[PDB]
This record gives C-alpha cells, sequence and structure tokens, in this order.
C-alpha cells in the first residue's frame, strides 16, 4: 500500500510465531527486532548507528511475513530500541521510496 | 522520482549554500546533517537511535533543497555518520512509501 509519513511507518510483523510491531527503516541496511526468540545459530556482527555501535546476533534464512507479504532474509537480534525492518528485507517485500 | 531500495536512497541536498548527499530515512523522526557552518541561534536538543543518545544544535526555519524540491523544516547540526533528511523534511517534498 502507500504510506504516507506523517505518522512513524509502523507494520506488523510475524517472525517465528511472535507478532510485533517494526519500522519500516530506509536508512538501515539490515533489519534489527529485539527481544524475539529465534532459533539456530548465530555469528557475531556490530552494526552502526547515529551514538555508536551495538553488538546484536546474525541470524540467516530466518522467515519473516512483513504486512502479509513473505520474505527470507537475515535478521539481527540484540539492544534495539525499536524493531527496524531495513533494506534487506524491504526490497523482497518490493518496497520503493516515491515523491 | 521513484527509488528503489537496491542501493541506499541517497540524494543531493543544498542546506544554506554547501551541498551534501543525505539519506532519505523514513525511520528518522528528525533531520540531522553534520559537518556545516549554519546561520542564527539554536536550542539543545540530545536525540538518540541505536547505541545511544547525542547532543546536537537545533535550528528551526532552515532552507533545504531536497534534490530541487525546497522544503523549510528543523534541522539539527551534530555529528552524525551520515546526513540524515528525516520524516519532517520527507512529508514536505511529498515523500511516501511504496509497495
Ligand atoms: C542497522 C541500522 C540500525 C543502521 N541505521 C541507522 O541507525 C539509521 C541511520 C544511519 C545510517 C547509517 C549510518 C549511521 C546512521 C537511523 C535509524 O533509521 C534509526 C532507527 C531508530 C529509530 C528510533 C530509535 C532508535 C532507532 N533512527 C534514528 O536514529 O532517528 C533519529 C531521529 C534519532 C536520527 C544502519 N544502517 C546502515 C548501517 N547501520
Amino acid at each position: 500500500p502507500q504510506i504516507t509519513l506523517w505518522q512513524r511507518p509502523l507494520v506488523t510483523i510475524k517472525i517465528g510465531g511472535q507478532l510485533k510491531e517494526a519500522l519500516l527503516d530506509t536508512g538501515a541496511d539490515d533489519s534489527v527486532v529485539a527481544g524475539i526468540e529465534l532459533p539456530g545459530r548465530w555469528k557475531p556482527k556490530m552494526i552502526g548507528g547515529i551514538g555508536g555501535f551495538i553488538k546484536v546476533r546474525q541470524y540467516d534464512q530466518i522467515l519473516i511475513e512483513i504486512c502479509g507479504h513473505k520474505a527470507i532474509g537475515t535478521v539481527l537480534v540484540g539492544p534495539t530500541p525499536v524493531n527496524i525492518i531495513g533494506r534487506n528485507l524491504l526490497t523482497q517485500i518490493g518496497c520503493t521510496l516515491n515523491f
């Protein structure tokens, strides 16, 4: 759908059987979700934002349903304030920026 | 323009005479630019992403030109890693998220 940006572009995601709300974030290369039990292995990764870096866990091949659209990609789990759906998932659901 | 998100959505800005590139960011409420000299007065405000809060200087009524589209809003000047054009400016240039 066409999302206007007057309010925060929050969407509902279904990941690992858990229902959560997440931000459609064009300034995020990677998607980082906090507080979800995700099974399997992980590699260390450190991602940077404004104010610095945080250490998260890189989980691969995780299925995500972002507003009823299916995608499989990389999900970082760790200390974020808000759940971020970054470009690595936004491309799969065919999300574009228009103006 | 229609921007696909396979590459970072970097766009040209003309702010207070200085030319710079800035990332169109749906996940940013505010706009923050690094390195520019800006006219006038400012209040303190601290803003925070993942990682932490940082101290920025907020100047209101700044004329910024985002890819030939002119807009006036609050620009925060502080040590950011990349320049961010947040939703407060994205709404004025008519930016919408589509899928
Ligand atoms: C992995 C994501 C988290 C990260 N992106 C961000 O942090 C981007 C900007 C950025 C890109 C590249 C380098 C530095 C900063 C900012 C995010 O959109 C964050 C998401 C967020 C919102 C609210 C609370 C906490 C986090 N927004 C944000 O920082 O907004 C403000 C208004 C504070 C500038 C990123 N993109 C590329 C590399 N790292």
